[PDB]
DNA sequence: CCCGGTATGACAGCCGCG
DNA sequence: GCGGCTGTCATACC
């Protein structure tokens, strides 16, 4: 076992580190490291060392790290360049560990906790700590140990002790229906008062402190409740203890609303897992609540309660227990599926960072471009300060609003990172300038050729071509290496498949599984050794080669990650390679790549079809573009088809045998004409959408920039066997639309598509007719509570005051002196509705608590008080006239066709 | 620097307008 | 009384 870092610090002149030793012993160093920086010297001076420019440098050793760090401020107030990497926690781990990191997380402490704490106030603000902490479970990865701390006597309460028979009963029992997995790992510790609860929980921390911290909100709650609380009782040297190395930085997070504090434990990584799946799942959510994500990944939810959490405790301690337990294995749950931490541990390790820092793509990457540059014997340039200077995005393409019966669209792959490489695009690859005509001139194939000699973006930048660019190296690195493990990944699952056949027949033998690589398919030989082998040895081989199609598969998106991550490095200031025309140069190189394959495909489409002067590119998003496929339906009749699945193959088979090559060809011509270094623009077929044959569907249609329905029948080569919607940015994707509305709108959509307009009216008609009687809840709309106090005038609404928050405002003024009815919370999601003009409420609507029932005591008067009518015309009605026109139907039977046109009477 | 550019929509408030 | 704005706020997605 080669030895691994756990975490790394700088505190004064010293490193501190936890490391796993050659024995697999967690261990702390303290090393006052010596960093080295470089300064420019004359071409007399022999060194090995040289920046990504060429010119030579030399190599200054520090005595200690703040002689390297007033060095770089003495070289500032000079004016020359400080050369080298200048966060020395990041060259202390290349220099300790200089080869491929192999980490066992066997030996890697990792914990996640959920803390409890009774409050009649209202939200317990941790940087306040005013509550007693009332209960914790602590989970322990190398125990594997549900520690939980139980508080029996506080000033809110003296309870009885919780029991594990109870816990483990059915829910009709009585029981908490904790599952019989974690019910032998739970180690259960009453106390008789919060001091020595708290000194406990301390000691335990010593003897099992967490490496990786973990849990639902822990940065933003916990943590910072148990260090305040901690401190406030007993005192700050208390609750430093917190950290192995006694170090704690209280950080404050200013976010563009207010102002939150986060308390920084010295030598311990925290990874918050609800900024883990923010970051990593990549799956946009109405709410990030551990209940409302454990039901989406587990479809369990987090455990249920009677009455407000703050009486939990009091009326039903056996549950509150039951309920902190479940928490932690919710996201224990969810981290088994969807292994976050593994991930974080796995890319840590490859750039050679802190494992917190893989929440920013810009230390990730200065690392690994540091590391590789390192083994070449190259200097990094010194990060210099630049003003933040908004530049050109992508090109969307402005649609025509209407139907579109049949639509195929196609992709460019990894368009960025795609271009970088094309065009070598680095600082020190720099070559020059040209004359930049239009970039319209650029994609008509108008303008002058920029270069003979260098390559080029239309935003007037110029590359070499000999050179191999920095950062176009160091991508083209990640590129190679996700395909080599991703051959790795499908060699071990079709290697695993040879193996289910043995499954059927096998022979026993004493004998233990050949020594072979699932990496890379077998030979002959081993084919010829796989009957005579034992049942035993079979199951041993199959857990083997899934135990390295799982390696694969993490280190394949891991790398998938990075692609995706550089982009936005690139395009950031604060990052070391930044260069505001290298940024450009990608956006710009990128809308004209969009905007010339478009002309590309309308001259192809149009020369095949007869046609001329046709757009055919019906709309365009960055890296895709959208085509209308009506021309090329009509050419062979769609009465010569047997049915849907017929007119899809035919689609499938034009894209591949005739659009695709003629996408090639066209942007070779591209290539060749901005003169780059190589053809990298790769166009994949994505979407084939229509109507269902036969049926008086409209297929798809849209009504705007990135507002769009499509009936998918083939999605990048696979065979739906019923018809999938796709729908982007209408109003059945918002969580701002009610509950019976977002399902009544994608109907009305289905029913568009599908099946055409009478369909669609026949609808309309009946959830009319049928909506006073829906659930009150299910039809009101959903929004968050920011700037509460900004727009309130002594409990009414002021200036500039929106709609959502007038709504608070009156419920307020409905519920003024009533503490038992629940209270709107800034930033927590509301329910809204409207109220009929002339009601015992003080404005137009009322807006109360999502996810709950409104007080009994207030429920009646809303009810009779709804103005239904205000309701579906704002929140349905509205909405679905938008689609309608674009798509050009009509949801009620007789409507004038004239109210499509802007008359005049001005 | 632990994601903001390119977008649309609901609503408030203003301006002309016999 | 209502378009035609501008401004604030809310929420999509790569």
């Amino acid at each position: 076992m080669k030895e691994f870092y756990l975490t790394v610090e700088q505190i004064g002149d010293s490193i501190f580190e936890r490391y796993i030793d050659s024995n697999g012993r967690e261990r702390t160093r303290e090393v006052e490291y010596k960093p080295s920086l470089f300064a420019h010297c004359p071409e007399s001076q022999a060194t090995k060392y040289f920046d990504i420019y060429g010119k030579p440098c030399t190599r200054k050793l520090f005595a200690n790290m703040r002689d390297a760090s007033q060095w770089i401020k003495r070289m500032e107030d000079i004016g020359l360049e400080a050369l080298g990497m200048d966060d020395f926690k990041l060259a202390y781990l290349s220099d300790t560990y200089n080869y491929e990191i192999k980490y066992d997380h066997t030996k890697i402490r990792v914990a996640n906790f959920d803390i409890e704490v009774t409050s009649p106030d209202g939200f317990p603000e941790p940087s306040q700590a005013k509550h007693p902490i009332d209960a914790i479970t602590h989970y322990d990865s190398i125990d594997d140990r549900f520690y939980v701390f139980d508080l029996l006597n506080s000033p809110y309460g003296n309870v009885e002790e919780w029991s594990i028979e109870i816990a483990a009963k059915l829910q009709e029992q009585g029981g908490d229906e904790v599952p019989s997995e974690i019910i032998d790992k739970i180690i259960y510790m009453p106390f008789d008062n919060e001091k020595e609860l708290l000194m406990e929980y301390l000691n335990f921390w010593q003897q099992k402190t967490p490496v990786i911290l973990t849990g639902w909100n822990v940065e933003s709650f916990a943590i910072p409740y148990v260090y305040n609380r901690i401190k406030n009782i007993f005192g700050e040297s208390t609750a430093k203890r917190l950290s192995p190395h006694r170090k704690t930085r209280v950080k404050v997070i200013e976010n563009m609303y207010g102002s939150r504090e986060i308390i920084t434990l010295f030598g311990i990584s925290v990874l918050d897992y609800i900024d883990l799946y923010k970051k990593f799942s990549f799956t946009n959510q109405p709410s990030y609540s551990l209940d409302y994500i454990s039901e989406f990944e587990l479809n369990v939810g987090k455990l249920k309660y009677d009455g407000p959490i703050s009486k939990l405790r009091e009326s039903n301690h056996q549950r509150y227990i039951s309920y902190n337990i479940i928490a932690v294995y919710r996201v224990l749950q969810i981290d088994a599926k969807r292994q976050f931490i593994n991930l974080s541990l796995d890319m840590g390790y490859y750039a050679k960072i802190q494992i917190q820092s893989v929440f920013s793509p810009i230390k990730t990457w200065d690392a690994i471009i540091f590391n590789s540059l390192k083994e070449q014997n190259k200097v990094i340039p010194q990060g210099r300060s630049h003003p933040v200077q908004p530049y050109p995005g992508a090109f969307v393409k402005e649609p025509i609003p209407n139907r579109y019966k049949y639509v195929m669209s196609f992709d460019l792959t990894s368009l960025y990172p795609s271009i970088i490489r094309q065009v070598n695009i680095s600082p020190e690859t720099i070559a020059g300038t040209f004359k930049v005509a239009p970039l319209h001139d650029y994609i008509n194939a108008v303008a002058e050729r920029p270069s003979d000699v260098y390559s080029c973006s239309p935003n007037g930048m110029m590359y070499y071509k000999d050179r191999d660019g920095v950062v176009p190296t160091e991508i083209t690195k990640v590129f190679n290496q996700r395909k080599e493990h991703k051959g790795y990944m499908l060699a071990a699952q079709r290697n695993g498949e040879i193996i289910k056949e043995a499954l059927h027949n096998p022979n026993l033998s004493v004998d233990e599984p050949l020594d072979v690589d699932y990496r890379f398919d077998f030979s002959d030989e081993i084919k010829e050794k796989i009957k005579k082998l034992s049942a035993k040895s079979l199951n041993e081989m199959l857990f083997r080669a899934q135990r390295t199609e799982v390696a694969g598969m993490t280190a394949q998106i891991n790398r998938k990650l990075l692609i995706n991550s550089l982009y936005g490095a690139l395009g950031n200031v604060w990052f070391r390679y930044y260069d505001l025309r290298n940024a450009t140069a990608i956006t710009t190189f990128g809308q004209m790549a969009l905007q010339w394959i478009e002309r590309k495909v309308n001259e192809y489409l149009n020369e095949v079809c007869g046609t001329e002067g046709e757009a055919f590119v019906l709309y365009g998003d960055t890296d895709s573009i959208y085509v209308s496929a009506d021309k090329i339906i009509d050419k062979v009749g769609e009465s010569k088809f047997r049915d849907t699945n017929h007119w899809v193959d035919f689609l499938d088979k034009f894209a591949r045998e005739r659009m695709e090559p003629a996408i090639d060809r066209g942007f070779r011509e591209m290539c060749e004409y901005m003169n780059n270094k190589q053809h990298l623009m790769f166009m994949d077929r994505e979407a084939i959408a229509g109507p269902p044959l036969g049926s008086k569907g409209i297929g798809g249609f849209w009504t705007g920039k990135k507002r769009y329905a499509l009936n998918v029948w083939d999605m990048e080569g696979t065979r739906y066997a019923e018809p999938k919607l796709k729908i982007m940015g209408l109003e059945t994707q918002k969580s701002s639309t009610p509950k019976a509305v977002q399902k009544a709108l994608k109907e009305c959509i289905r029913r568009m598509l599908q099946e055409g307009e009478e369909s669609l009216q026949e609808y309309f008609k009946e959830f009319e007719k049928e909506f006073r009687q829906l659930n009150y809840i299910s039809i009101a709309s959903v929004s968050s509570a920011n700037n509460i106090a900004k727009y309130d005038v002594g409990g009414f609404p002021g200036p500039k005051c929106p709609f959502h928050i007038r709504g608070i405002l009156t419920y307020n003024r409905a519920i003024k002196g009533n503490i038992d009815a629940p209270q709107v919370v800034e930033g927590e999601k509301v329910y809204v509705l409207p109220l009929r003009e002339g009601n015992p409420f003080g404005d137009k609507c009322i807006a109360w608590p999502s996810g709950t029932e409104i007080t009994d005591l207030i429920k009646d008067d809303v009810l009779h008080w709804m103005d239904y009518t205000v309701l579906l015309e704002k929140t349905f009605i509205k909405p679905l006239e938008g689609f309608t026109s674009a798509a050009k139907l009509d949801y009620e039977k007789k409507a004038s066709l004239f109210d499509m046109f802007d008359f005049h009477h001005h």
